[PDB]
């Protein structure tokens, strides 16, 4: 089998359409995503063509090997997709309707800058190589793009499955190539990270500054190194669940902002110890009741700056 | 090969029957399970149909290649399951009898709110795409839906496996789809948790209380921010053990509730030691003395509640 | 091709045989073990015969798909074995000679109860279901039935592979079906346990009931809460190479009963305190003088009613 | 199918491409990325030579099956690549057009001495070995070689991918194999290091020096021995991150030096406290003086030996 | 196709040869390691017997369902292999040279006991069964046995690659079969253990024989259970990198000692505070002052013993 020939000089449009049944393991490290969907393609083939009054049959159906069609790929996949064909219908006219229900693992980056409380924009390109004899340009049918009601993705919620109508045509390897974008918006579930990152750590920082009422300084040493050890626990934890990244993202700036804080409150306890060592408690106190204030002060502001500057 | 034409207009009724052989990985995290079963289709192909007196064949036996077979397919599968056809019989009135043993990656939501108190209900959905020359409908025949009496579930208590008779049939991307709902009901065996989770957590608890009976406040900072630590190392080990929900479960609200505990026994001990420094170790007395009582009986009551609201 | 007409009546006798060549990564949590093995299949077709005068030849060789081979499965897997035919050879009387080389994960429970004390039995049950023309049943050929001397298994010693050469027949789906078990019997290697798990943890108990020699709260506070930290770490270990069991492990018994070792230390510690701070240090000495005895003993008499209720 | 015969004695020359459509999966401890690329080959076969002018047709499309096509391999790859041939084209002159659409494995080793600030030469070497009828030889046809604008490898800048022209020619079991190097140029994301690993290391040691303003053996051991157990942590953290190397990293020499310090900080704690016991605390006073200058000193400039000795 | 036939009553020799092309993946836990080779394999079979004036060309190349190829597998493989024929190569009296690439799991015990200052002999075993026509007997034709220059396998050194020459021929299921013992001789790079285990966990050890030098009961006690989870920590990282062993490894059993002295520390600062409480402050320094000589005496003596055991 070979391309349908042009009755005038126009490219083959390859009518698509997308419709997700499943989208699952979207791994944040990995920067992928598994998807289950149907594919529907559909363009126009004159040697297909037949009379409904002679035939008796207003479509004819054929197995893939049988005619042509269209070699559509993804551009962003691990590997080439798990496809199955369904049904493969033509219209009197010679109007082929292709229907495949593939499963693949998408490769989309994420920005993770303003995480837990990120929205991603995942991508899925459809892609068409021109052949010598001519070229192949992809449209999007809008009535058979979609998803089931039912799809859900684990701590994310599913916002909306749209394609960009107008497809991305450019040259790769001395042929011409049709480009097409389907968009699943995501937004992250944050609500777990309030009860289970960002409390627990408030509450042990917290601790460290009851060392701010206290004059025992083998107390405040413990107060401030033990909470300072869970500190780490949990930075280990955040980055253990995310990749490396070139940029900071916002829990990874709260992070690295309360090492700062027990830093400076180990100074503090260092300072209040030695002054009272020195027989100068008087300064010791002075010192000890305005990081009191000082030190919630000081956090709080940082925070609302931070989170102006992430959002 | 064809679909069977229809007599009258009637749609072609295809009986099914899923009987589990295996059951194994239910991931809590993944919201997935494995399953090894038996899947039997049932259908009416006039054109196969023959006469028993003159055959002498009671039954005709045929390659899944030979005949027609119906596209019959599993919604919420990860990967197109793996099936092996086991036998295809033809009765002379041309009722046909399909028997697969297949294993499939069951994708299915899980409620973790009463976790590990819970119990689960999975779903195993099969699917027909009726063709353009006649419609496809599904049917339970309840004699060929079962499971092994060997069937087991790691952590689990396999309750029933059951089908919901009357499929959902509904238009998609302009064809008629027929959905059938197969369910395993399972509950949790949540007695490991007692000796493994909830006792030791509730042990470091208590002894963190025993810095009420205690003046010490270089004793107590260390008993109340110890005992916190491994608090902390239980409340990674749950949140590993669970995937992120956009909801409180049981244990979250357990393991969140007692860190308020240990926050309010810092203060006690930072507010006894402060009063004993200021010489006024009457009040710090009577503060200490009501945590003895208070602690308990707040702890007794606030998991009440809990228990109360999540069951 | 059809299966092998009955002379009378009677049934079709396959005689089977494994033998195994590789056994290896036995899974605790999963509770499967992959193995690779010989399969070994005879049964008489009359069809097939023939005399070796005319032919000139004593025996005959097939390819799999010139002649009937029953469909034999294995209950227990998780996928359906790779399999791989080695030969197919029939003697004159039309006794056919199959044999093929397989490879595959073998789902079977384990009892933990006595881990890491425990013997284990595991299953590899092989199945044949009958035909609507004649009723297939299975037989053991223990001539055929063995292991490889070199054949290990990591962590466990391989005490016999045996067949139950009774058949289990039954119905199953309104067709008699035969099933056939395979045995293979190992024991943990209990030794790693020792030098691993059970000294550091009897080690870091017993540094705890030093406390028992000290009048310090601060440093018996220390002791009693630092090695309960140590033990926390170790029952976490012991549960991440371990399934979650409906019923309770000799490993953890002695890991829970621990717990309670060091709950009723930590009561001790602050008792002996309290006592010292109300002037009463004499009862506080009669206390700690008792405790140095009865933790041990009570410590070894519960160990000793621990065994014998696990063996 | 066989090889096109030469005209003079000369060997086959195939013209060789790699575009680098996807990279992903860079594992520092398995020293493996996976890639999927378009492979394209040119050759000339003038058994399929044809007239443009009397065929009409300027190109002929074949099938892989119909023509022979060289047997191309990657030497570096764990499995054979997952290949699917996008296109094959002829020109009169017999110029044969092969591309196909792979994605591979590559196993490619890293040099971890200047982790995190170190900069890979990833490999990708394309094969061919000869035929008994002719030599086969492999070019690079520099127009068919590229990536495109959108790849990316999580943590890693993506400097460059090349192919040295030249082919390494050899005798391999007695018949010639031709070698292509294919080059990606990559150097890694060091940005996160700093606030994840780098920094909080460096907050631990001068938490531990606070030690040299204090004269509480008590604090003083809790600070050194605490920070240190911190310091593990990390270690252990940045050593599961990394493979085990017969030399050392930078990172990897930073770590171990730093536990020379703490070393040397619990001899200053533990020699400042015998002094103070013995009744000289003058002696003791010297050393903890000079121990606040010579720890930052002694650590500033081993790092510019260290920083010097690995750039 | 069948065997080729004897010309005097001898069995057929097959000639073998494995080169290394890359060697990855050494699991210590699994016993596993992954390879990708050329095999090569020869043997006679008159039957392709040509007269290159006849047919043209001086060799015949043939496609591996045309001709009759000796059934050769792995004993110790996992799966079975993935192979991909580069050529089959047949000479005018019926020589035919056989080149597979292939990838295998290879499973291979190892031995633990001098870790990790231990070399392995990896074994990749060749295996022919003998046909009811007749017998098939493996041969090593050396000058096809080698390995790539650049083999490499993370963390270790390769040796050397050879065959043993003499198969080991024997029945099994009443057939011969020709076995063939290709060795991969290794040896581990234990560089990296000495920073990253063996130097940190003497350091911990060390900081806790400061306890020698102080009378701070409270002081010591922390000393010397804090170093204490550190070294319980470390015997976590090892025993994870570890599979279980019938018997004790070098490192296992340095770390299995190291605890014992963590015992007898905490006994004598325990036993040290008792005899200063009990107004005997001279005796308590006998002890002290014997502990810092015996000790380092009796730990360097010990290893000195187990190193001369172990090697
Ligand atoms: C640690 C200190 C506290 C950290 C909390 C940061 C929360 C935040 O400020 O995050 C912001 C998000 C919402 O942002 P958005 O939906 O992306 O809006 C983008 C639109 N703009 C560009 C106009 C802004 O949070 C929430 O809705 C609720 C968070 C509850 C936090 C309770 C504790
Ligand atoms: C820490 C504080 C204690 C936590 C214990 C919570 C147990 C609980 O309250 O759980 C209750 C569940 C049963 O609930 P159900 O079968 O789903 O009822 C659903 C039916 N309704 C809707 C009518 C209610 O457990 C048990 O049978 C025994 C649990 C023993 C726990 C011992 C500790
Ligand atoms: C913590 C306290 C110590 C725990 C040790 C329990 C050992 C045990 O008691 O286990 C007993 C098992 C043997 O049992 P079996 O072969 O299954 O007997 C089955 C036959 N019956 C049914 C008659 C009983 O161990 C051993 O032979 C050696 C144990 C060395 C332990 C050294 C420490
Ligand atoms: C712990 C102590 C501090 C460690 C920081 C050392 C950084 C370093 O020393 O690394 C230096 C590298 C650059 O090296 P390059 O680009 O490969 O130069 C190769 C070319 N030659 C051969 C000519 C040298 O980092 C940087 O640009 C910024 C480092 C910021 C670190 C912030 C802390
Ligand atoms: C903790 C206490 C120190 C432990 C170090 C034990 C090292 C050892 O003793 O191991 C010895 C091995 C060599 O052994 P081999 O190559 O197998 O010799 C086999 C031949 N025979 C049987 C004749 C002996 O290491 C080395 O070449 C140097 C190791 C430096 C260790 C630095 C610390
Ligand atoms: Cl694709
Ligand atoms: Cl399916
Ligand atoms: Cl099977
Ligand atoms: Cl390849
Ligand atoms: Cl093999
Ligand atoms: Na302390």
């Amino acid at each position: 089998v070979s391309p349908p020939p042009p009755i005038a000089d126009e490219p083959l449009t390859v009518n698509t359409g997308i419709y997700l049944i499943e989208s699952y393991s979207l791994d944040d490290c990995a920067e992928t995503f598994k998807v289950n969907a149907f594919l529907s393609l559909s363009w126009k083939d004159r040697r297909l063509a037949f009379d409904p009054v002679r035939s008796g049959v207003r479509v004819k159906t054929y197995e893939p090997e049988a005619i042509w069609i269209p070699e559509i790929r993804f551009v962003n996949v691990e590997n080439a997709r798990d496809a199955d064909v369904v049904d493969i219908s033509v219209s009197p006219d010679g109007t082929v309707q292709y229907l495949e229900r593939f499963s693949a693992r998408v490769l989309s980056p994420l920005d993770f800058r303003r995480y837990p409380f990120d929205s991603q924009t995942l991508h899925i390109y459809l892609i068409v190589r021109s052949v010598d004899t001519r070229n192949i340009v992809l449209a999007v049918d809008l009535e058979k793009v979609g998803k089931n009601d039912d799809v859900f993705l684990t701590g994310w919620d599913i916002e909306s499955f749209t394609a960009v109508v107008k497809p991305a045509n450019f040259a790769l390897e001395d042929r011409l190539e049709s480009k097409l974008d389907y968009q699943l918006r995501i937004s992250r579930q944050y609500f777990s990270y309030i009860p289970n990152i960002i409390l627990p750590m408030l509450f042990i920082l917290f601790i460290s500054w009851t060392a701010f009422w206290s004059t025992s300084y083998e107390a405040n040493v413990t107060l401030v190194v033990s909470t300072l050890i869970a500190h780490i626990a949990f930075n280990i934890l955040v980055e253990c669940n995310l990749p490396k990244t070139p940029y900071m993202t916002y829990t990874g700036a709260i992070i690295f902002m309360i090492y700062l804080f027990y830093f400076v409150a180990v100074i503090e306890v260092t300072v209040q110890h030695y002054l009272k060592v020195e027989s100068q408690p008087a300064r010791a106190a002075s010192i000890t009741r305005a990081s009191r204030i000082a030190f919630p002060v000081v956090f709080l502001l940082a925070n609302i700056i931070l989170a102006f500057l992430f959002f």
